[PDB]
């Protein structure tokens, strides 16, 4: 009978009154929060005056025009291409067929194989689920199609047995160099990695990962592609998860992000080495010139403002940011069945463990974050379970306040998840 | 530079005031005309009040029930379940899923094969780009992925040889038990394709064709899948394409047409049978449930209401239809290199022919295409080229003085193109 009626800043209401915390932003994508009626406001005037734009007319139209020269303002220098798609899915989907367009161009057809990693997302294609490497998508499927790789995820509480967080960085880093090495550099494409892994539980890789897998494509070659889909628009404090963690992607993916999930919208932000080869190709110049909906691309372009203009970026870098994750860990790391609690900017995370000092994790991974996330739902919380990690993401505009809000609600749901293992016995 | 400013009707208008009649909607998609404010309204209204629908609700989104309430009032019987997308390409590479999963919780994961035909054309994604049958987006890449194979298509007037067009209808179809019974029934998933070939050129098959073909998918357990990426919402006469040419498919997939193309949206609507079978496995659930941007689903339910109250499809089957199609044939079938005028409803077509007697097509097919079409554009007419077809679908609203204004524009063009081949020899 529970039905949304509304929602503002950080909260959804529903059918009862009831006030609910909305800590993940819809799917980690409602960055600036809910209630935008000013949104609203520029799909309408879009809509009224030209929703469309013909291919008769060799031009562009104007709203996708000013949308990409905002995000040239907002983007890494080099990413002048700006290939429009419909959401996160499709823009994996884009990627894989430009990277392996790029080789053929440059008269490498053998080179043709992407290196994603187990536990990554990249969407729902067929494509994009043959580069993840989601346990439960390649199980149920005919996947991965060919010229899909996988190496294992920088998760050093699993992996890292006795090395320490930037040592195992290294390790986990050279994993890829060990897999292009057995496939054959010539037949290796690209490497695909989201940031921090969002849909896999907020794995954030050490300090030494990013450098060590950039410094392996160059070595042999290799496009790097950084998959934006959650931690793009301001995530991590920086514009793009890839600038937090200072690698130099040759493209990048965008969701929905891109519009704070307002309309569907996504894009492929190409650096100028493949754009130029793709331009040189021809096949993709439709993509460049008529990609985006006209609608959609109003709608970005006002969130986009909305979030330089307001300085919401700038404030999870210097201000937000600093106080949620110093928060965070004053609010769970004394919990006897929490572990690893992480984080940056305003994305942040824990792991249910069944021992700390064993670094032990409960059997049938997911049991347990399925029974805590019930909880904080019980409590009007939302926040996620991947597996037994307890994910948040929420909307950017997010004060001090209702940090201390949610995370007083989350720590009465911790007291009582941990009661209910003990009573249980599964403690 | 030349650029767009307007949209009314059936009309574009340009920077320099000039009115350009669309005759091809957009992307095949604007069905109900330019214009239309009270989508806008639409829009507006649902983003200021809803726009987001969270799944911590175990609701559907009242405007995604509303729209998929009207749906089921216009669409064939036994089609309850919707699954919704953001695109038409996205509606294939979903359906290509399910169909593999159907398969798969039925006990036979080796059916998995998907038959397409040669020149069939299914959306960009990397499995929808194999299940089409465009010779160019394969060898510009390495599709087909696996478990796709294509037969011929139904084109009588280079492929019918001595035979009348419903004895080559069995024979085409036909060619879909040959390829069947080469792979192995056990081992092929679901025969798919467009009811009339839209990107191909508006190929229409004999009537004999698809009952031929039904009748094959049904002896051989095969799943018949109808793409009415172009023939869905009017198009035809009938709502969908197959209920022109009297089949029944286990699903059909469509594109923004749901919209008239004023945001972006797809669907997968799903036959009792394959539905039932998908709901035992439970992994597309989430989508059977929480797909639909609700935005999207406000402004396509305002479309498919106008589209049923405003009695456009009705007249295009009863009125408009029958008028378009006996003055596309008044108009065409005169002319020295156009033969193989054809069409239904609103869509139709001809070929540009190097001799009608001898049924003899123009070498290089599409060079002449393009210079034909290049005349209609210097007259401010969109009808578009494919390989030497040249084709039509302009909005379901068009009046009958519209479609006069729209075809003795077309013989002007038609008149000058003739004369053209003369003075370069080439007729």
């Amino acid at each position: 009978a529970r039905v949304m009626t509304r929602g503002e800043g950080v909260y959804l209401w529903d059918s009862e009154g009831n006030k609910i915390i909305d800590g993940m932003a819809g799917l980690w994508c409602v960055n600036v929060g809910y209630g935008r009626k000013d949104f609203a406001e520029a799909a309408r005037r879009q809509m009224e005056e030209l929703p469309f734009y013909n291919t008769f007319f060799k031009t562009t139209h104007p709203a996708v025009v000013e949308l990409s020269s905002l995000l040239a303002e907002v983007t890494p220098a080099g990413f002048d291409r700006v290939f429009y798609t419909n959401s996160g899915s499709e823009s994996v989907d884009t990627m894989i067929r430009m990277v392996r367009r790029y080789w053929d161009v440059q008269g490498k057809p053998e080179k043709k194989t992407l290196i994603g990693r187990w536990n990554g997302y990249h969407g729902s294609t067929i494509g994009g689920a043959s580069l993840g490497g989601m346990k439960y998508m390649h199980e149920q499927g005919d996947l991965p199609i060919p010229g899909m790789a996988h190496i294992e995820q920088p998760w050093w509480y699993k992996h890292g047995k006795d090395m320490t967080p930037d040592e195992f960085g290294v390790v986990a880093a050279r994993w890829l160099e060990e897999k292009i090495l057995e496939i054959g550099a010539d037949k290796v494409a690209a490497f695909v990695g989201e940031p921090i892994q969002g849909a896999g539980g907020v794995i954030v890789p050490p300090a030494t990962y990013w450098p060590e897998i950039e410094r392996i494509c160059r070595k042999y070659d290799v496009l790097l592609v950084a998959d934006e889909v959650i931690c793009g628009f301001g995530r991590t404090g920086e514009w793009f998860g890839h600038q937090h963690f200072g690698f130099q992607p040759d493209l990048f993916t965008a969701a929905k992000g891109l519009s704070s999930g307002y309309l569907p919208i996504g894009a492929v932000f190409v650096g100028k080495r493949v754009a130029e080869g793709l331009i040189a190709g021809g096949d993709f110049n439709h993509g460049f010139t008529y990609s985006g909906h006209p609608v959609c691309a109003a709608v970005a372009h006002a969130n986009v403002a909305a979030l330089r203009d307001e300085g919401i970026v700038q404030r999870v870098k210097d201000d937000i940011g600093p106080y949620m994750q110093k928060r965070w860990r004053e609010t769970f790391s004394r919990f006897e069945h929490v572990d690893d609690v992480r984080g940056v900017g305003m994305v942040q995370a824990f792991t249910l463990v069944k021992n700390k000092a064993k670094r032990e994790l409960f059997p049938d991974f997911g049991e347990i974050g399925t029974l805590c996330r019930d909880i904080f739902f019980r409590n009007n919380l939302i926040m996620r379970a991947c597996g037994d990690h307890i994910v948040s993401a929420p909307p950017l505009v997010m004060t001090r306040a209702e940090v201390d809000e949610m995370l007083a609600v989350a720590e009465r749901c911790l007291e009582e998840f941990e009661q209910t293992l003990k009573a249980r016995g599964l403690a």
